[PDB]
């Protein structure tokens, strides 16, 4: 609905510019007829188009010099006009021309005093999926993002600002970093710190931030440009010695490492989106942090915590084997009965010695259910309580699973309080949550980190996306094999009793883990020998071995990745465990160079050969 | 907590350098300061820095040939000074301007008489995992492992000691061969031979061995370094004739093959942890001394103990089936008691000539467990008791398992001697290892060779690195069945009817060899369909996939490299069958070249075509 708005403007330009003579000669090379026109009774010079442009602006957009110099010499007002649409607020001629890179025609608009402050506030110069470029909102800006050196330096001796800021609040330096061609953006951002010297205004150009709060070091890191970060470490490195084929490099770990209450590039990179930011964990500066953190305060601090929860399920799994039980009051309905025992009252469950030990038992994982909830709860009040807490649900699901159990503990507590039936289902949900969140204590381990990103991918990658067809393929069987027995005894083949059995029966044959039904002693009806003989065929050899070929080529690709994976799970583990543990048992990291003369920063020094 | 204290005395060595002018002076190209500096009164020449460093040891670490010329002048006593801290024991200046390869200071010095014999014994200086650099502790190990041929030539001259040795033992050859540039270590190591022909102080320069008994020889096969390796064997190969593309060359085969009781090169390439010294086995006298030990004396001595080995497990195997057993005299205490009956006591179990005949095999099984601890034993009193003989047994598994057969053999030896009740349970665990341990007899063969190091590699590299996965998973869910079938008849669906066999059913419901659940007679329980739905999908089929992919990568990188993982079984075969069979029935591999004109040793002709 978009694009086709905007697919009938530029067909409603090309439209406007065949009908006026005066925008046609202006499209093409033609000073022959600019001179006829000109010399008429007021020509209508000011005329619009269909994009509020002016004669003067498709002269610049045609790469016409000679059409252009007509136009200015009997138009000079032209010049100081922006384009009045929507979808090109506020851009000129000024900044066509430096676009399309005329060194003739830039000069000849600065000749003119065109305004090098105008700002290209329309919508095709915004950052957004829809548009191909963002070059900012100024000309200074645009010249930046063209590689184009002679008209950086052209624009600055006639007084383009370097500071400015667009509505994004970035400045020329934060817009380089978003450039597709990250080798030329090295080049042009070194030229536009050799300007930036006169008599601070703020801190420096380089230290400026957004309205996001970034700086352009920043910048790179969240937008995953590894290229512009090498680049930008050469200002915060300084080499102490060289003894040979040795060298010691002092880095600065400033806007890298937890300074105050900011968010530091390590929280930035694990909170965003783009997948192409983790690249920066394996430079140098980054890379020897997160295992200086993790070999000295990380992994002994998750590893106490890891036998804290052990202990915690263990004394939890025994709550439920130990629970209270007894023979049942009522007497049997029907022959499919099978129940022998229920649960005692309240005033009858706590009535012996061995019923005092196992409630000290559930004071300890009643007592742990709260206190899982006061570390993980009172975070979805500081985020956004709905989508910007969603974003560290599908960033870590191990947040979901230990809140879903700590929500299963409380529940049948209160079961228990008030002498509710039924507390075998909260149990039972609570056993397997509470024992696979230990998978979570696995990335600790190098070797047996990434077996969980393996398990994750499997079932939201493979098993999401494929089970529609196998759910397809078990109605339609179990359809017709529920009414296949539905005119037989049930006593002998009673797979299929009924619909929701017939179900779970198929599902089951579907993975082979129960046998085929097959009595031997009755005639079987006739349906059920070809429809079985159809089913066996595409859902256990076929389609249950193309999911199994699908979770073999994601176990090749996360176990390619084997290093990379485990190496972004420690960060996402050393970030969450210094916002929760205080800080007087989480040293800082690095070593202060107050006593050393270096400053108030916190450095970390590299010792490598080459 | 090492590194750390290191990185506070580089930052400190840095504050110290931009506190004393005399310093921070030599730190910089500065003669004008220096000559003000030090003509002054008394200057403060002879004061320490952080590393027990002088002002001269600041210019040849920084390449400050001017500033090291003026202090040698002003004060020609800072030449003999040595570095007085712990990192930096014992190193002069002469020791850095060879490092930083500065020929014109290093004829400075030597003018000066610097000594060309201090030793570096600071412990940045000494082989270890921390240290990026080991040079050895002499000038002259310095300019050898830098590739520096003119500083070489020039210390040799001023009276460099070619022989000496550092705290290892090490000369500067074999210090040559631990150095990671290995084409540019060949030219050094005969570089540094030209030198060595005067009148010989004791066995050359390449025969001299360190503190562990190696020679640069038997070095390089050590640390698998295969291409000092070829450089060496030069050396010791002579070209008998040339027939157009034939040649015949003698290999030396002294200090390679098994000379007298010290260990030969094909033991310390077994006996080594780092396995790149396992790629000596490809190269060309090792390769077809291997060949013609297996061909010739290994095979056949192998497959006879293969197969008396057969004969003494089937004869194990058939005292185990006729074992002693009579009909139980108790009666039954429930109707769960399966048992029908019992053992003979020791006077009853000898009682009638078949029993005379199961004696015989009795005693060959007993006398040939004693046998196996005669051989094996004796092997971990020799060696380290726990750690020595610990490393043999990360090496060869087979030796755990027939010293554990050997146990339990006799162990139901004694529990056969006093009357003991239940010889089925050292007699189940000595029945498999006995028949597991013919597969060592399957290095025999080329094609059945490697399946075991598939099976190993498959075991403590897949099983033992996952299995920690798979019990969380199955104490979750064995949990949750365990409490939903605990209020039920046992009789009608018993799977879970206590916890440890309702752990022994989850584990044979993950493998899928045992059915699942279902009685269809009676209602189960609403929570067991919806527990073994989950079960199903993560441990059948996800998780049990996992582990057959993982597997299954295991097996394609024991296949690939199929060739050179038996040629190592080969080597650690022929090698244990030398060291325990009499010599009489070994003869030594090659021609001896008494009666041949060429000495006392043990040569080997390869004849190849080119
Ligand atoms: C990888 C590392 C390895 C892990 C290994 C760890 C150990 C793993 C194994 C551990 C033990 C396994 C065997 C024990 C079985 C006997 C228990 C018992 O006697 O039950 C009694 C009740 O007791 C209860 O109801 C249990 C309640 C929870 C116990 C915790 C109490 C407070 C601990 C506070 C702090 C907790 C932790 C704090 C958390 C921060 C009564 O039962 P019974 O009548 O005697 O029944 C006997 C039946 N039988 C005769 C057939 C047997
Ligand atoms: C990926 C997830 C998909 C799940 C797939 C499997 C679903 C699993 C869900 C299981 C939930 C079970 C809850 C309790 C069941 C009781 C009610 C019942 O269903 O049976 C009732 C029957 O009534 C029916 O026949 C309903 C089925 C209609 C067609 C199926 C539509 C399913 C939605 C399609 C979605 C499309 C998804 C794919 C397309 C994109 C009563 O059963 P009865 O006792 O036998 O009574 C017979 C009376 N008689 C004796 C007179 C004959
Ligand atoms: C790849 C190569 C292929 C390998 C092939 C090799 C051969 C493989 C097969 C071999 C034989 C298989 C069939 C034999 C079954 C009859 C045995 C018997 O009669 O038992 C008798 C007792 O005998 C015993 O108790 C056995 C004790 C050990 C025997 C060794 C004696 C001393 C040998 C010293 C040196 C040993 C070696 C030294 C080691 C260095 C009594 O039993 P029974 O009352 O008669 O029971 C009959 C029941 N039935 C009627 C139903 C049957
Ligand atoms: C890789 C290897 C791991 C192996 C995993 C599987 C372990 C396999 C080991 C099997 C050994 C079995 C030996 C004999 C069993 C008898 C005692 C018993 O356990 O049952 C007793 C129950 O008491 C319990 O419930 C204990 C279990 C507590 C929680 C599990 C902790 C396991 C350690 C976690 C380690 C974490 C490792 C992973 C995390 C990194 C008695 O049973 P009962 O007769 O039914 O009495 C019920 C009384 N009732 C009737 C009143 C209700
Ligand atoms: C699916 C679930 C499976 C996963 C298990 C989850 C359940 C349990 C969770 C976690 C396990 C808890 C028990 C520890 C056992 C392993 C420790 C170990 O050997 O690691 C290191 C020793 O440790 C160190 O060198 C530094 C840490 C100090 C010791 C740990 C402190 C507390 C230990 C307990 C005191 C508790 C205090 C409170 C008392 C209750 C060895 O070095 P590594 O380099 O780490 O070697 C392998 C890693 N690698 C591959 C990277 C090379
Ligand atoms: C009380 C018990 C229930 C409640 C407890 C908590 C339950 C919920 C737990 C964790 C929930 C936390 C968020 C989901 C976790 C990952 C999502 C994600 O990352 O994006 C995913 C899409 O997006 C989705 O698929 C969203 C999930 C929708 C389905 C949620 C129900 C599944 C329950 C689970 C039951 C499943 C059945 C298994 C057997 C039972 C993409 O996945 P990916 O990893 O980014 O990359 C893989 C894609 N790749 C392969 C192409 C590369
Ligand atoms: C998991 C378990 C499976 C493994 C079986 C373990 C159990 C039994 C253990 C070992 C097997 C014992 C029986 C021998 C059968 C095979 C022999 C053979 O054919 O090999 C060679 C013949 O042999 C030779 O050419 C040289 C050796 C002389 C013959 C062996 C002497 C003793 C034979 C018995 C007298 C005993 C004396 C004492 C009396 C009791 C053939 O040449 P090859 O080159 O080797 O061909 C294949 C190898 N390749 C792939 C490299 C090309
Ligand atoms: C009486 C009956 C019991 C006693 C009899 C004797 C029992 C003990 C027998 C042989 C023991 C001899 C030493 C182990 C052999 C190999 C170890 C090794 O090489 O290093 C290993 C680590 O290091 C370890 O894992 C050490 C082993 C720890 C666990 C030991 C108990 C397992 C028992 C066994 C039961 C398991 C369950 C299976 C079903 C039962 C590394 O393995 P790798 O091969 O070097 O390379 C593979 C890694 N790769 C894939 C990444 C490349
Ligand atoms: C009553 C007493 C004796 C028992 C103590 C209970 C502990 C076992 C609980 C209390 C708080 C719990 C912690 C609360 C929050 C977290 C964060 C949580 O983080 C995630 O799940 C990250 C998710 C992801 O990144 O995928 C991991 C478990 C952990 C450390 C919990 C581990 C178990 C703890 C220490
Ligand atoms: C009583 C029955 C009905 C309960 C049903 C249990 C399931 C709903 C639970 C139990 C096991 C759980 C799984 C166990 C482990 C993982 C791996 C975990 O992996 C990650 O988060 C990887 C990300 C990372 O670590 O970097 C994601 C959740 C998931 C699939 C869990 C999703 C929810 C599952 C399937
Ligand atoms: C495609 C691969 C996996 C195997 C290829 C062979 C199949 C297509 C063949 C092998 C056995 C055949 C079956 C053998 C016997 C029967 C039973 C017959 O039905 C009855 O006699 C019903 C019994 C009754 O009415 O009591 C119908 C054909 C069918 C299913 C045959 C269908 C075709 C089958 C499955
Ligand atoms: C009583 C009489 C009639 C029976 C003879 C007993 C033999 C069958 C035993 C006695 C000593 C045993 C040997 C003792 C030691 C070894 C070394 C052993 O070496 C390893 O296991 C290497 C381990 C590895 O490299 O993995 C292999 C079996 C072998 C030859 C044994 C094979 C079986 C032997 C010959
Ligand atoms: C009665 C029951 C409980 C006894 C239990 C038996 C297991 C503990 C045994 C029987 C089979 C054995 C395995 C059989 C064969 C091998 C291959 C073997 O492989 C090698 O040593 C390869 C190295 C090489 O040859 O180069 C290592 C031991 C291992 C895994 C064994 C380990 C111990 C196992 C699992
Ligand atoms: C992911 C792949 C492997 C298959 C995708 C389909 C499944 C998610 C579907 C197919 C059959 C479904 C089951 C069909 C029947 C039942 C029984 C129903 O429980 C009962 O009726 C219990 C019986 C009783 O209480 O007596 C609960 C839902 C459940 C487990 C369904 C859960 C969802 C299942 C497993």
């Amino acid at each position: 609905s978009w694009a086709q708005s905007r697919d009938e403007q530029n067909l409603l330009q090309q439209k406007r510019i065949w009908e006026s003579p005066l925008l046609l000669a202006a499209k093409d090379n033609d000073v022959q007829a600019l001179n006829k026109l000109l010399k008429y009774e007021d020509c209508k010079v000011h005329q619009r188009g269909a994009m509020g442009e002016t004669a003067l602006h498709i002269a610049a957009l045609y790469d016409n010099l000679e059409a252009a110099m007509v136009l200015m010499e009997a138009a000079p007002e032209l010049v100081f006009e922006p384009m009045t649409s929507e979808l090109y607020e506020g851009q000129t001629a000024l900044h066509i021309a430096v676009v399309n890179q005329n060194m003739n025609l830039v000069r000849a608009l600065l000749a003119r005093r065109a305004s090098v402050s105008a700002r290209a506030t329309g919508t095709a110069f915004r950052r957004s999926p829809c548009n191909l470029i963002y070059f900012g909102e100024h000309p200074l800006s645009f010249a930046a993002c063209v590689n184009s050196e002679e008209i950086v330096r052209l624009l600055i001796e006639h007084g383009a600002d370097i500071r400015a800021q667009d509505s994004l609040g970035n400045t020329v330096l934060h817009i380089l970093i978003l450039q597709p061609n990250k080798t030329f953006a090295c080049q042009m951002y070194n030229l536009l710190l050799s300007y930036d010297r006169h008599g601070d205004h703020l801190q420096p150009l380089d230290l400026v931030p957004n309205h996001q709060g970034l700086t352009p070091f920043k910048l790179a890191g969240v937008e995953g440009n590894t290229v512009m970060f090498q680049h930008l470490m050469q200002k915060r490195k300084h080499t102490q010695w060289t003894y040979g084929p040795l060298t010691s490099t002092l880095y600065d770990l400033t806007e890298i490492d937890s300074s105050g209450d900011e968010q530091s590039l390590l929280e930035l990179i694990i909170t965003t989106k783009k997948r192409e930011a983790r690249q920066i964990l394996d430079q140098t500066p980054v890379k020897e942090l997160v295992s200086l953190k993790w070999k000295r305060y990380g992994r002994p601090y998750f590893c106490m915590l890891g036998a804290i929860y052990l202990l915690y399920i263990i004394c939890f799994t025994m709550c439920c084997i130990y629970r209270p039980l007894k023979p049942r009051t009522n007497n049997r309905t029907s022959p499919r009965d099978n129940t022998l025992l229920q649960q005692k009252l309240l005033q009858e469950a706590y009535m012996t010695p061995k019923d005092d030990i196992r409630l000290v038992g559930e004071l300890v994982t009643v007592i742990g259910a709260i206190i899982i909830l006061l570390v993980e709860v009172p975070d979805i009040f500081r985020m956004g309580v709905t989508r910007f807490f969603g974003q560290t649900i599908l960033g870590g699901p191990f947040h979901v699973l230990i809140i879903t159990y700590a929500f299963m503990v409380l529940v049948t507590m209160v079961m228990r309080l008030i002498s509710a039936s039924g507390e075998v289902v909260p149990m039972s949900f609570a056993l397997v949550l509470g024992w696979c969140n230990v998978m979570y204590f696995a990335r600790g381990f190098q070797m047996l980190g990434p077996f969980t990103i393996m398990i994750q991918k499997m079932i939201f990658g493979d098993l999401m996306r494929f089970c529609w067809l196998m759910a397809v393929v078990i109605l339609g069987f179990a359809s017709a094999f529920y009414i296949i027995f539905q005119t037989e005894d049930p006593e002998e083949l009673g797979h299929f009793y009924d619909y929701p059995m017939a179900l779970f029966s198929t599902f089951e044959l579907f993975l082979t883990i129960i046998d085929g039904p097959a009595n031997y002693n009755v005639d079987l009806p006739f349906m059920y020998s070809i429809t079985y003989a159809a089913f066996a065929i595409i859902a256990t050899l076929l389609m249950l071995n193309l999911l199994i070929a699908m979770m073999g080529d994601t176990h090749w690709r996360v176990a390619h990745e084997r290093d990379e994976l485990w190496r972004a799970q420690i960060v996402a583990t050393t970030v969450m465990l210094e916002r929760k543990l205080p800080r007087c048992l989480w040293p800082r990291s690095g070593i202060c160079g107050r006593e050393y003369g270096l400053g108030d920063r916190w450095f970390l020094r590299v010792e490598d050969r080459q």
